């Protein structure tokens, strides 16, 4: 069994529902009358093993699973702001730069977390990143997460690849590294910095690919000082091996914060 993560299904509450998909409906509702969650009904081990052995601030954290029944639960702390992307498209929420590097550093220090555990995410994105009622960016997609937010990727058995946030080794070759996730953070700092555009929002994918590999990279967005553009284009180094390591970009962006 999965000890004390096995949820009594009696202790949980549904409220409103959050959304309908692929791999099912997510309901937010309390359990034990007092914790918010999120309630995945699913319409599996490997991907439990996943979420119950990693755990930090910044991911998006499992607190159980309904499994002695059909069909299965799967319960995670709540996010109420949705997805990173859509909340970066809300234009009333008039951000300031400063909220931006904020939202870079929850992810920068996610992904240092999952560095230092060897574990490689494979599809960071805004799309696969959550924020809670406090702003608080929060890294999800990973393990039985992908399921939870009907992972278009997942949900299309690997047809709708993430084209826009790969490097070129992964295009070309298929070579999955530290550094595929590296340089799909700096595209995340430009979703964040452009306000949710879609990166090389007038190509199509087949395009992306072909300018990636003739030396493209993404502009400098206007809210993007230079010392942050900096950052984000220190991923997107052709030689893999030239990117910095999350330990390092987050270095970069404590500095920022601290001379900005
Ligand atoms: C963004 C580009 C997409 C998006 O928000 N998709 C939805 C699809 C339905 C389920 N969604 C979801 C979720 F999976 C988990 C949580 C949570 N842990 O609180 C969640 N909160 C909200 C407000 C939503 C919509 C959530 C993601």
């Amino acid at each position: 069994g999965y000890g004390s993560w096995e949820i009594d299904p009696k202790d949980l509450t549904f409220l409103k529902e959050l959304g309908t998909g692929q791999f099912g409906v997510v309901k937010y509702g309390k359990w034990r009358g007092q914790y918010d969650v999120a309630i995945k009904m699913i319409k599996f081990i490997e991907e439990a093993k996943v979420m119950m052995n990693l755990s930090h601030e910044k991911l998006v954290q499992l607190y159980g699973v309904c499994t002695k029944q059909r069909p299965i639960f799967i319960i995670t702390e709540y996010m109420a702001n949705g997805c990173l992307l859509n909340y970066l498209r809300e234009m009333r929420h008039r951000f300031q730069t400063q909220q931006l590097l904020e939202m870079c550093k929850d992810v920068c220090e996610a992904m240092e977390y999952l560095e230092s555990k060897q574990f490689l995410h494979r599809d960071l994105a805004a799309r696969n990143c959550l924020v809670n009622d406090q702003g608080v960016v929060k890294v999800s997609d990973f393990g039985l997460s992908r399921y939870v937010l009907d992972d278009e990727y997942t949900s299309s058995v690997g047809s709708k690849f993430p084209v826009r946030w790969s490097p070129p080794e992964v295009l070309m070759y298929s070579k999955f590294s530290s550094k595929s996730d590296i340089w799909a953070f700096g595209v995340l700092m430009w979703e964040i910095y452009s306000l949710g555009k879609m990166p090389y929002e007038r190509f199509t994918n087949s395009e992306t690919a072909e300018h990636i590999a003739q030396g493209l990279r993404l502009y400098r967005p206007h809210l993007a000082s230079e010392k942050v553009y900096t950052i984000m284009y220190s991923c997107w180094h052709e030689k893999a091996d030239e990117r910095p390591t999350f330990k390092i970009l987050l270095s970069n962006i404590l500095d920022v914060m601290d001379e900005e």
